[PDB]
């Protein structure tokens, strides 16, 4: 049997994964024209070259495909991609968006510490300095899930639509 949370968290893995697959049931046309729309200037101040790290340094980031990504966090990197799904927990936590930067596998993205209001749309371009990728193996009551997330502390790092989100 389950209890009540543990199910609900199931069916969220069941519908991320599956949202994963289908690149959130968008055509293959528009994925195209979304991902022919990503612009350099998206990077908003990442670009800058005087981009203040999280432990205090100033450092320049490189655009880097999110299929490049290595576990942890991915110091002196930046990536961009085009949203093309969104889904959250019945808890609200986390607020789970789906990108692709490329014709490859789509990304899952996991935003945490949501105090304000905040949200992304389909469509829209994020970049995500230094990103923080788990790759979880998730074995739990006869479900098997693997799948990578980028774990984001607070929206207030994000850049979307070539704005900084803090
Ligand atoms: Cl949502």
């Amino acid at each position: 049997s389950m209890r009540q949370r543990e199910q609900q968290l199931l069916e969220f893995l069941d519908r991320l994964t599956s949202l994963l697959e289908s690149k959130g049931k968008v055509k293959t046309k528009k994925l195209q024209s979304m991902l022919g729309s990503l612009r350099p200037a998206h990077l908003g101040p990442c670009s800058d070259g005087h981009y203040q790290s999280a432990s205090g340094q100033k450092v320049t980031l490189e655009l880097k495909p999110l299929s490049t990504l290595q576990p942890g966090v991915n110091s002196g990197a930046v990536i961009l991609g085009k949203v093309v799904f969104s889904l959250t927990t019945e808890e609200k936590v986390p607020f789970t968006f789906g990108l692709v930067d490329s014709d490859g596998p789509c990304y899952a993205v996991m935003v945490y510490n949501i105090v304000q209001s905040w949200g992304v749309l389909i469509g829209d371009s994020v970049a995500i300095p230094e990103p923080n990728l788990r790759l979880h193996r998730i074995q739990h009551k006869g479900k098997d899930y693997s799948f990578s997330s980028v774990r984001v502390e607070t929206p207030l790092l994000l850049v979307v639509n070539g704005k900084p989100q803090g």
